[PDB]
């Protein structure tokens, strides 16, 4: 029984309408509450109140991050929630990068305040999956969480840990919806349940 | 002789005072302008015309991208240009993603194929960071962390240039030697 804080990135725009990560947040929900779990969900494109934000992390035991790949990564508006949050968080989320002249075995991103909480993110891309997998093409193999490497470590640098990554492929040309959420809904049992 | 476009990502905002990615900017713009190159600055924080910055991109041979580490990554403002400019761009900077037949993978339908980008950085995080297999960065290098900004650029076509950095900003600032190096740099590529 544990507090989730879903950050749904939805936003439409330019052949994004954000019908699909709405669907999706909403599966997670309902998943997730019908899973005895308490749920809180905001809007990154939105006008939310930064100090707020970083209370909605403090309540929070995982973060889910529910977006569309947006040239290869977070659209703009959750990088700024991000950029506005995770720094108004200085002194609750994070003390700094961790280095200290008191213990030269601290490195930097070890300086964490929120250790034991959890992270998990839940993209749409039109790519396909082979695009991430396959050694040779576009992403030289590194997969979904190679190309995702810097979020993950935004997040980590929190000193919270990821769980694994849920992720609907070429939803503009092979769209199937339901699917998706048989997916993802069953993604969350194995997680959650 | 070619078109630089420098795309300035300072920006104030908590710790960090653009002024070492300003002055940074400044450096490269000198430099390459005095090798002869056309020269043209876009801070990323500004009320940029999407159309117009798509003509600069058709523009440039070479796009620097001067800009601070936030949150692993380019700042909030740099990825606003970029997903407003690059899909203003659909039409003239990329096709699509090069799928249809059966042969082209994702990533292969730019269209400026020929242009050049390269980055331009600037961190707290030491270069150790980056490279040590067991620390922060699996080892997998300032490129690795920046792949997706990488492929971004990549997916219209554009070819990577050697990147630099500049690394423990914060607190072991060294200016010049930043400047010497980036100068020194700059001068390898486009020299
Ligand atoms: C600026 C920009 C940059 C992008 N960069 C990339 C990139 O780098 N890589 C990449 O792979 N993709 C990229 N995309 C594509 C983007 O990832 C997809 O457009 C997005 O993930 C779709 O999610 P959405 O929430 O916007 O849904 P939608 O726009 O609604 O699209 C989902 C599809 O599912 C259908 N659908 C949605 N909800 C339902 C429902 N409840 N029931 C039935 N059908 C439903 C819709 O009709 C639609 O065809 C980019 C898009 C933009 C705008
Ligand atoms: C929201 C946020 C998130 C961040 N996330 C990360 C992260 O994930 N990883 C990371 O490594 N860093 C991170 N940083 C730190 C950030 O990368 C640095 O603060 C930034 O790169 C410094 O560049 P600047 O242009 O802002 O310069 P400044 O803030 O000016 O800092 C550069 C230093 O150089 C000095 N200086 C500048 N110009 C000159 C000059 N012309 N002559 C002499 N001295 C000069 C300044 O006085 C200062 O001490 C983050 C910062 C913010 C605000």
């Amino acid at each position: 029984s544990s507090n989730i804080l879903i950050i749904n990135g939805a936003k439409k725009f330019a052949h994004s309408n954000g019908q699909l990560n709405d669907t999706l947040t909403e599966v997670a929900d309902g998943t997730l509450r019908d899973l005895g779990h308490d749920v809180r969900i905001v809007r990154a494109d939105s006008d939310y109140d930064v100090k707020a934000e970083v209370q909605n992390f403090l309540w929070a035991d995982v973060v889910i991050w529910q977006m569309p790949g947006w040239w290869m990564g977070a659209p703009w508006t959750v990088k700024k929630y991000i950029d506005d949050v995770f720094t108004e968080g200085h002194g609750t989320l994070y003390a700094s990068d961790g280095r200290t002249r008191k213990d030269p075995s601290k490195k930097y991103g070890s300086g964490g305040l929120v250790q034991g909480k959890k992270y998990m993110l839940s993209l749409t891309w039109n790519a396909p999956m082979e695009a991430f997998t396959e050694k040779d093409q576009f992403f030289h193999g590194v997969g979904v969480d190679g190309v995702y490497l810097p979020f993950h470590k935004a997040n980590q640098f929190l000193g919270m840990e990821p769980l694994p990554t849920f992720i609907a492929n070429d939803v503009i040309k092979m769209p199937d919806v339901p699917r998706y959420t048989e997916e993802y809904r069953k993604h969350l049992v194995e997680i959650f349940g």
